[PDB]
């Protein structure tokens, strides 16, 4: 019996107009003694209950138990803790697993937008980039924009630790080459801790 | 027991001047008995000896041993097939793991150098950014440069997956702004398979 638990997604715990979540699943949960007990505690205080919901699963020739605690912004952002306590009578003592954002000083991050190269633009699309560095956690979000629709051909690296231990990321906004001389205005947004309004909106035009 | 088969080094490959091995590790090797045979097939004839050199490791409680195999740089990009089979008395039948470079139609990347943002001059160091893209397979090296000494704070991100299964990453030199007000050159260097000489520079300066 395994017992994996789940952080909430990064772009949840930072719009209140959002849910976020921690999943604690379980796996190789003998088909024989199926019965799951699931504890659930809050920096230290159970909240067993805290609108904690959960459902069983058969698979392998075992079985799978998911159950999601509802979290408060505020609450994961002040950095509590989470912990998940599965009981199974087919288990000598149960299993422990905790969570917690990503503890450390917070770095805002510096957004940068930068143009596409004066030799790319042989080709007929071009590429805009954001740089955006000097932040801490890594929980981080940037996604493109050219007015009130979201830009689709865009790819952002994963987070890379710098070597002052904070991370940095590009994201690259693919735009044909026309939109881009013709005039059009695009938007790099991130949404990280660090911020003013966990947010921020960086702007790039010919 | 179990067998990790590893590929050369990316940069051992490119250059002719250096050396590119793949080595096949064991680990839990029966401390009983620790007889081990080893067996290197090139895309399916034996070359068991083709310099091939290993030696013997007490660990854990149990055993762990290192073999290396040199390849030959227009063997591996060639996309030849290298087997490695490993067998013991205290194994049923031996076990086999092969490895070949990354297969796939090849993509000669696109370098674009991008000087810091007209933001980031208020700080006191600089971003130099060099854009990588259009490139197959990931297999890739990325250093900066000067003059006759590389340039020593700079980080590269890790290849990301593009829309168009090519792959792109940025490079970003950190370097104080007085060097860049001044006027001095840098370089971003690319060592690729799909270069002219598997290799390739461009440059960036005020
Ligand atoms: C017995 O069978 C199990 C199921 O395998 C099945 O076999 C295949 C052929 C199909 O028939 C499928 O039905 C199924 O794949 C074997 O695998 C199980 O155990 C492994 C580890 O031993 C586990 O991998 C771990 O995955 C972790 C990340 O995924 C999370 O873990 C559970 C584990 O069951 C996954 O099911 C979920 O994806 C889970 O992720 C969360 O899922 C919930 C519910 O959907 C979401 O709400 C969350 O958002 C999501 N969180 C995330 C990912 O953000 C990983 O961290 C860890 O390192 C392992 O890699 C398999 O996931 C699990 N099988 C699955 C996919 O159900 C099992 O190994 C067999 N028995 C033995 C011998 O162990
Ligand atoms: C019994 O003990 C083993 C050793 O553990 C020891 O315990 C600690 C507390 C210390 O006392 C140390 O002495 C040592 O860590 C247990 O671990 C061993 O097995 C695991 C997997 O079960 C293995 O992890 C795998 O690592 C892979 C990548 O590393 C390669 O694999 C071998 C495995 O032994 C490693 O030793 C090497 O790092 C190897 O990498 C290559 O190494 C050679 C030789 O140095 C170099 O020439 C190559 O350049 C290098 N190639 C690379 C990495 O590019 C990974 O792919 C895979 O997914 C696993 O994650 C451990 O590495 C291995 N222990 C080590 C580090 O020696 C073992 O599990 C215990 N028995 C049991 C119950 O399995």
């Amino acid at each position: 019996p395994s017992v994996f638990l789940f952080p909430p997604k990064p772009k949840d715990t930072l719009m209140i107009s959002r849910t976020p979540e921690v999943t604690c699943v379980v796996v190789d949960v003998s088909h024989e003694d199926p019965q799951v007990k699931f504890n659930w505690y809050v920096d230290g205080v159970q909240v067993h209950n805290a609108k904690t919901k959960p459902r069983e699963q058969q698979y392998n020739s075992t079985y799978r138990v998911v159950s999601v605690l509802t979290v408060l912004h505020q609450n994961w952002l002040d950095g509590k803790e989470y912990k998940c306590k599965v009981s199974n009578k087919a288990l000598p003592a149960p299993i422990e697993k905790t969570i917690s954002k990503a503890k450390g000083q917070p770095r805002e991050p510096q957004v940068y937008t930068l143009p596409p190269s004066r030799e790319e633009m042989t080709k007929n699309q071009v590429s805009l980039t954001c740089l955006v560095k000097g932040f801490y956690p890594s929980d981080i979000a940037v996604e493109w924009e050219s007015n009130g629709q979201p830009e689709n051909n865009y790819k952002t690296t994963p987070p890379v630790l710098d070597s002052d231990g904070s991370f940095f990321l590009y994201s690259k906004l693919t735009v044909d080459k026309s939109r881009w001389q013709q005039g059009n205005v695009f938007s790099c947004s991130v949404m990280h801790e660090a911020l003013h309004n966990h947010y921020t909106q960086k702007s790039l035009s010919l």
